[PDB]
């Protein structure tokens, strides 16, 4: 609303423009949006015609493409560089001259790009704090201070709303000890956070609360088996057992181990499979 | 083990196949992934042919197609649906028959929704813990519940989120307030808490590591202006600007306002612009 689009390759690019005279762009940081911009170009409107960006992976642009699957590296420079495209691409179809360029934050290091890889595209360019450690003396120390923020932030978020969920459903501690132990590897705990916060957004709320009735059960009453662990006794799954079991006659089998028991006590709930179905 | 792959309307499905005997699928809850029932499919498999699936948005499992847009919606049935009919069909292409089937708490809903839209692939199953709330007296007070703790993550986020702006770009606290204020409504706060999230992972390791030098800059060094807020001095992105400017002799420009003074004092930030290049 109130921006214009311009396409690109996985890309369709949304910006703000306002104003008169020679093009200056400006590049956002971590918003990522254009928007943070528009009290500025009120100001500039009379001597530049001024365009505020919404980066491709923000606000009303939108990717028509996956970013690749390597773009969650920490070492990967896909969006840096994809960032410095899409400036460079934006600044030809509006001027045939270079224009001018602002970037602050994130916003200057995609400035810095466009300079190195599109400095046909630039007049003048202005770095606005810049949070970039590349060249800085002994570097390594800045690159591992973020990567070490980064992995905590990310791991303390859950864990809190890990304990809660826990204590809301009973879940005994061994099972929840044990479905919340960090992976032994760097990538293990990764892939941790990430899936559990799809099933945090895509699962547990979709799930819990779908469209099944006791009236499903009933109709193939002969064919099921509510099974409920020897060791997690209290929790709110057995709970939903005993429903079942109190409102359909289906019968609960007792079977070794708490919420995770297949794996907990392998041999033990395997003969109980065989009891049942062997 | 290499996992068996199966190709389905919008996924690969994987999953491992060890035993002999009538075929029984063990259904994932939380962890999504098939492996956690390779000790138990160990103990069962001169038995069954056990088959373990990592349901599809897990593991090895990969989509082909985008999940829907309307999949984040906390009252989907996207998901759950494709899951049992992941099962059904791979049921069919093991067995003519119908056959064994165990899922384990969000694992056990799905193999509730297989026995309820697809009973003729059901020989017998199993509801292990199920987590499902949706057909208990006190339903609502177990769904609103849910939601909550959903909600927490989301609104704990946004407050660690100011703590992060501030302690990973190490900028004025003044600045991180302005960076992490609550967006006016609810659907923009989730938005929110995904752009700082994807920022946190995808964008500032990737960007303040990314491959610049100081011999960019002094190629170009005519045309280059460092923006230093004079509201925001003694935080790191100051530092950078004041190396830049040791190494290359490149100016420093002071304009008003801090971290964010594009939009803290535009007219004071305009006039300066207006200084350098109008």
């Amino acid at each position: 609303p109130g921006m214009e689009t311009l396409e690109l390759q996985g890309a369709k690019l949304r910006y703000h423009q306002v104003g008169q005279g020679p093009v200056l762009i400006f590049i956002p940081g971590a918003n990522g949006t254009g928007d943070i911009f528009l009290p500025l170009a009120e100001q500039l409107k009379d001597h530049f015609t001024v365009v505020a960006v919404d980066r491709r992976d923000y606000g009303e642009s939108e990717l028509t493409e996956p970013l690749p699957d390597s773009a969650s590296n920490p070492d990967s420079d896909y969006r840096v560089k994809r960032d410095a495209q899409d400036i460079a691409e934006l600044a030809k179809s509006l001027s045939d001259e270079p224009v001018y360029i602002l970037g602050s934050s994130s916003g200057s290091i995609v400035a810095m790009h466009v300079l190195k890889d599109y400095p046909e595209v630039v007049k003048k360019i202005a770095f606005h704090e810049p949070p970039i450690n590349t060249f800085l003396p002994d570097s390594t120390y800045w690159k591992d201070k973020n990567d070490d923020i980064v992995h905590q932030i990310l791991t303390e978020g859950l864990e809190k709303g890990m304990k809660t969920f826990g204590e809301t459903l009973n879940i005994a501690p061994i099972d929840a000890k044990m479905m919340s132990q960090p992976a032994d590897t760097e990538e293990g705990r990764i892939e941790q956070y990430k899936r559990t916060m799809f099933w945090l957004e895509f699962e547990i709320r979709q799930y819990t609360h779908s469209n099944i009735t006791l009236d499903d059960f009933t109709k193939y009453s002969d064919k099921i088996t509510l099974l409920n662990g020897t060791d997690s006794r209290g929790s709110f799954p057995q709970d939903v057992n005993f429903y079942i079991n109190k409102e359909t006659g289906i019968p609960i089998v007792d079977i070794p181990g708490g919420h995770l028991g297949y794996i907990q006590k392998p041999e033990g709930f395997a003969d109980v499979l065989l009891n049942m179905w062997g």
